[PDB]
């Protein structure tokens, strides 16, 4: 969702 945070 945000780069590699929270999935993509």
């Amino acid at each position: 969702l945000v780069x590699l945070l929270i999935x993509l």
